[PDB]
């Protein structure tokens, strides 16, 4: 029931990050977004391994709210959300900062 999706992005293994979190998709601020958080993402979905973990909104910006920021997984979580992180919906962003991932499996 905690899940996550990817949108905007063309197929289902790339897109704006979104999660939801008590009925409402909300977005991943960018901060210190980088490959290793994608990865989890990626391997979560069963798209792989990632390409690349895009800030700056580069599939658009959410509308929703933002549910994550300062995301720094190890590599080896299940899920996103059990990655460090500075809690539920405290960020210090705006969706311009919405973060994004590409997959292996796109195409």
């Amino acid at each position: 029931s905690l899940a996550l999706r990817l949108v905007n992005g063309g197929d289902r293994c790339q897109g704006r990050v979104e999660v939801l979190y008590r009925g409402s998709w909300g977005t991943v601020c960018d901060d210190y977004w980088d490959t290793n958080d994608a990865n989890v993402v990626c391997r979560q979905l069963g798209c792989g391994w990632a390409t690349s973990a895009p800030g700056n909104a580069r599939f658009g910006q959410g509308s929703g709210p933002i549910v994550l920021d300062d995301v720094r997984c190890s590599g080896h979580e299940s899920y996103l959300w059990s990655c460090p992180h500075n809690g539920w919906l405290s960020h210090n962003c705006g969706h311009h900062e919405d973060a994004g991932v590409i997959c292996s499996a796109s195409q």
